């Protein structure tokens, strides 16, 4: 398969299209490894990895998600596409190792996901809850990717420096843990700090690595800011992993979060609601705050949020 | 007027436009049963039909379909149109008993639409969902079939055996009743798994009924794999059948469904967008992908796609 990805081109209409914050990849799977091909040339260059590298990397990445109804290939590669968005936007902020680090990241970020919390795995003594006592999943994910990085033929670093060889794991782990949305809301509360009294540097490191965080965030996020009928789409999934998650609880005896419960769905519009106004709205309003090119995401997520509203209210 | 018919030649201009996937049957009315002669003759061969009994045949078909706004006599050349162009381009595949078959299945698929959907008439107790508890008009639609091919000077399969007689028979009931939108879900589902795990194998008897009933699905949805201008125009139709009955249930007091309702007539693009999303996209995915050749019919429904999303957007 790794073969045939290494002659494809994308058609010319996507290339307009995939600029753009709203792009959704849902019709198009056969050309997502193209894309993100096309993605990672495009940002970092067309000679930044050797191709049949980076060919056996992804789909080697493709082989190791799962199946499952949300944390899938599909995920990944939108994840991929939003950053690939916000650095388009944003390309001199960032320096040529933190784009390759942070595509490969987002790439890479849920890999192997069994649509688990890590709430459950901690819960109920999971080996990985063992081996990871916290972000369980992150870790594992990250774990996974190195994994793959150092299968034949899949090291698709090999020509940096070793000092830019740990540079770029370095971002890759940093912005894979990141994505525990638990880490988030201390994350974005530090960051509205800085941004009120003035203070945030790119320059310092650990203000870098904060933004670099939350542009994770707001990647991971980013089906709250498609188009209505596709974030709707995406919610059932979401949901079907969730209630799986609860029903396997139920088995072993124990309530749910509502959230995870099947037997509360009357409850989602305004669990949705609750979600868009407690995380997804403060997420992009920090990000836009602190990279204005980003508002497209804010105004998408606003316009869903508004549709949220309509359907409590009777549509 | 079935004696016209029989001295019926398609116009040369029409010979090779008539074998592409997205031709557009509409502006040739008064053409429309030459039209299926013509497709059945050189997909089966002037032989396999004696021509008087085919003519009648196609008459009475076309006498009984309804003047619905949609699911009319138009819809029924389409439906057969789309499955000439699968056949004409996957020819080694099907019998000739399936050739046969599944052209006469297309052209009867919605003999007698009334222009209620399943739901409907369940619902309010109609006859139909009486007699036909599950895919209540699909049933309908093939007992209205038999109804005519046992009138006098009517049945095209007379010179078959009395095996290939029951198993042609076989062949159009499962055909359309696979046109009953409830079973497609699940049928793709299992396609999608066989494909994926290797095991679909089409000397197998049920994987042959299963990829039809697929087959059957793409034909009858295949006004979105035609040309932006004819696209939306059907769209227009199928949106007052909708409207018609969601009205006809206003008038008993009760309440229809979003789809059904036309006070929800500014949600048409989103509604079809979700369409396209949820159903459209992956019935063509999985039929290309087990039918290489229908690729077309995935490529015209991904255009109309993205013109949905530019009228949402105001494009
Ligand atoms: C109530 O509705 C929702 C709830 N959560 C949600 C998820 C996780 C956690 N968590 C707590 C601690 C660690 N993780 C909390 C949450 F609230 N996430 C989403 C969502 C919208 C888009 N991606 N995404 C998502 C993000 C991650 C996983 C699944 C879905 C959502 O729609
Ligand atoms: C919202 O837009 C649409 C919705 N449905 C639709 C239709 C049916 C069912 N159903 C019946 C039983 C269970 N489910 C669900 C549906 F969603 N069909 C079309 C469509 C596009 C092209 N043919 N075709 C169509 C197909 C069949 C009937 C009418 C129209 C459409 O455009
Ligand atoms: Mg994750
Ligand atoms: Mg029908
Ligand atoms: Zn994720
Ligand atoms: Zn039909």
């Amino acid at each position: 398969e790794w073969q045939g990805l290494m002659q494809f081109t994308l058609p010319v209409r996507l290339c307009k299209e995939i600029e753009l914050f709203h792009f959704d990849i849902g019709p198009f799977e056969n050309m997502w490894p193209g894309i993100f091909v096309y993605m990672v040339h495009r940002s970092c260059g067309t000679s930044c990895f050797e191709l049949e590298k980076l060919c056996r990397f992804i789909m080697s990445v493709k082989k190791n998600y799962r199946r499952v109804p949300y944390h899938n290939w599909k995920h990944a590669v939108t994840v991929a596409h939003c950053m690939y968005a916000i650095l388009q936007n944003n390309h001199t902020l960032f320096t040529d190792l933190e784009r390759k680090g942070l595509l490969i990241a987002c790439l890479c970020h849920d890999l192997d996901h069994r649509g688990f919390s890590n709430s459950y795995l901690q819960k109920f003594d999971h080996p990985l809850a063992a081996l990871y006592s916290t972000s369980t999943m992150e870790q594992h994910h990250f774990s996974q990717t190195v994994s793959i990085l150092q299968l034949e033929g899949h090291n698709i670093f090999s020509t940096l420096s070793s000092s830019e060889y740990e540079q770029v794991l370095e971002i890759i782990r940093k912005a894979i843990i990141a994505t525990d949305l638990a880490l988030y809301f201390g994350n974005r509360k530090q960051l509205e700090e800085m941004y009120q009294t003035g203070s945030l540097n790119l320059n310092n490191q650990s203000h870098r690595d904060r933004v670099i965080g939350l542009m994770m965030t707001a990647c991971d996020l980013c089906s709250v800011t498609k188009l209505w009928p596709v974030t709707k789409l995406t919610a059932n999934d979401i949901y079907a992993e969730f209630w799986a998650e609860g029903d396997e609880m139920k088995k072993l005896g124990i309530q749910p979060i509502p959230m995870m419960d099947r037997d509360k769905k009357d409850e989602v519009p305004q669990g949705q609601l609750g979600f868009y106004n407690a995380v997804a709205i403060p997420c992009y309003t920090t990000l836009t705050q602190i990279l204005p090119p980003t508002e497209p995401l804010l105004k998408a997520c606003r316009d869903n949020l508004s549709q949220w509203e309509k359907v409590i209210r009777g549509e």
